[PDB]
């Protein structure tokens, strides 16, 4: 995607924020992994420069521009540029916005970090009310917001000032705080201790007046934001493409229109709830097809069809565990096992029908020219029941012989046998060849094979009775083993990102504490204190 010129993103129409149905539209066909730079900054104050520098060449709200990145392959460049702030009340709505949605937050404004550009970054103070961290209900909340705010640059227009000073130890001596506490020093301190704890990266650039000395101070600024931008990404590695950060956008927005406030794990689980239930289809689908392909429904055994399920089954899981994440208490694989477990209970009784059928239709192939001939009383005769004994034989001979039969085929042979028992007797007792005495025996071997038969069927209908209730442990053990290794996989990853925020809380705290403020370390360090609790935890399985 290439767009020529910005499109607007959150129009401020009203006295309301509104996603551009249009704005989304494109952003839902963006596939590839974005790189979201935010331009912030009191209208008319040059951004719209840096903005058109960035990309490589109204009326209030966030406007959005995606180009392709320039150095990383693949990528998508989103340029974010809030248009008239400071022309009010939905002002701070668009700052927070602006550090929810990007990767790289650049904040623009005009001369020297003085007490007029502090008073005028007010918002930064705003966003303990404007910005929740967690869903659920004796530390702040904003103490969450360096592990997911964005990287924070500084950069000043008509600097006219010399620095040897960089300007980064620029920034870093105008963020020190005063001592005292007065409230001319709580105000003065509180938007330096919002900056230097709420995100995780500072960086300074200062552009003199606008050349070709002007051109190469920006063309370093743009350098420094293709080399180091990071890709937009939520907690546990889910990487903002396209449709992610159109879900971002409807979320915050949504949440602002209702009085509510926008939270970055409210989020991260409504984007979990589009994406799990994506994956629970895109995992029966290459169920049903994989069974589809691989199953002809004369199973010759039970456990030929449970096979066949199994391994299916197995991939489906492992299909849905690659595109699913957050399934909080495993509502999503919960629903996937009870569709997989509706389709093997369906996949079963229509392959006892079909077996049901295959031989059905083969007794009335097979056996019915012997009826029949029962029938003209061809056997009605001296010597007629030892005919018919074997020619029965032969024909039951003839049935098991055919090729693919299911696992139906002896309950219905031994249900027509039976069908038929008293018009054998008859012929029996009528026979005047045998012994009266050999007639006993007869009538003997008959029932005896009668009742040995109609007990192996009974024996059977046990061992499918048990392959059922045997195969359904399995099923429960493969979605145990995948979701095991799912949920440890999930917490590297956690641990790997809460290292990484113990790593600046720790810095920032005993930074303040060096510079001789007891009190922002003591809440810092309760801070840590509270995120190395966190770090402990591992999450439970809802088994029941
Ligand atoms: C550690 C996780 C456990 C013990 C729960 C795993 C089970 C599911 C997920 C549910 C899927 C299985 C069935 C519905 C039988």
């Amino acid at each position: 995607i290439h767009m020529t010129g910005p499109m607007c993103l959150i129009e401020n129409t009203n006295g309301r924020l509104m996603a551009n149905p249009e704005a989304l539209k494109i952003l839902s066909a963006i596939t590839q992994p974005m790189v979201v730079v935010a331009i912030v900054g009191l209208y008319r104050t040059g951004k719209s420069y840096l903005m058109n520098k960035l990309a490589g060449k109204h009326t209030k709200g966030i406007w959005m521009w995606c180009v392709p990145h320039p150095k990383k392959p693949g990528h998508i460049l989103v340029l974010l540029d809030t248009e008239g702030l400071g022309d009010n009340q939905n002002d701070s709505w668009i700052f927070a916005l602006a550090v929810l949605l990007s990767s790289t937050f650049v904040y623009n404004s005009i001369g020297t970090i003085n007490q007029q550009a502090m008073d005028q970054l007010y918002y930064v103070t705003e966003l303990t009310h404007r910005i929740r961290s967690k869903s659920s209900p004796e530390v702040e909340d904003s103490a969450d917001f360096v592990s997911f705010f964005p990287d924070f640059v500084w950069t000043l227009r008509d600097f006219s000032l010399d620095l040897p000073l960089t300007p980064d130890e620029y920034l870093t001596y105008s963020l020190k705080l005063k001592k005292g506490t007065s409230q001319k020093d709580e105000t003065f301190n509180l938007p330096r201790l919002c900056i230097r704890k709420f995100f995780p990266k500072k960086k300074c650039f200062v552009f003199d007046r606008p050349d070709p000395e002007f051109v190469q101070q920006v063309a370093d600024f743009c350098s420094y934001i293709f080399s180091n931008s990071k890709t937009k990404t939520l907690s546990g590695g889910i990487q903002v493409n396209g449709p992610r950060l159109e879900s971002l956008v409807l979320t915050y927005v949504n949440a602002i229109s209702s009085g509510d406030l926008p939270c970055m794990e409210n989020a991260v689980l409504a984007l979990a709830q589009i994406e799990n239930s994506a994956a629970v289809q895109k995992a029966i689908a290459h169920y049903e097809q994989q069974m589809g392909q691989k199953v002809q429904l004369p199973t010759e055994t039970l456990q030929e069809l449970l096979d066949l399920h199994r391994d299916s089954e197995r991939e489906a899981i492992e299909v849905f565990i690659r595109s699913s994440f957050k399934d909080v208490d495993h509502l999503f694989q919960k629903e996937l096992a009870a569709q997989l477990e509706k389709k093997r209970d369906d996949f079963c009784k229509q392959n006892q029908e079909a077996s049901s059928d295959r031989c059905s239709a083969l007794l009335q192939v097979i056996f019915s020219p012997l009826e029949e001939e029962v029938k003209a009383g061809i056997y009605s005769k001296p010597g007629g029941y030892r005919l018919f004994v074997q020619k029965l034989q032969d024909l039951k001979k003839k049935y098991y012989e055919e090729p693919r039969k299911g696992i139906q085929a002896e309950e219905i042979l031994q249900t027509y046998l039976k069908s038929k028992e008293s018009m054998t007797d008859a012929i029996l007792q009528t026979d005047q060849t045998l012994t009266e005495k050999e007639k006993e025996i007869e009538v003997e071997r008959v029932k005896a094979e009668s009742a040995q038969a109609s007990a192996k069927m009974l024996q059977e209908m046990q061992r499918k009775n048990e392959q059922m209730m045997e195969q359904k442990e399995r099923s429960y053990q493969e979605h145990l083993k995948q979701l095991t290794e799912k949920m440890e996989n999930d917490r590297v990853q956690l641990l790997k990102e809460q290292e990484r925020t113990l790593a600046l809380k720790l810095q920032e705290q005993e930074q303040l504490l060096k510079e001789g403020f007891q009190k922002e370390s003591r809440i810092m360090k309760n801070e840590i204190q509270d995120l190395q609790t966190k770090m402990r935890r591992r999450k439970a399985c809802t088994i029941s």
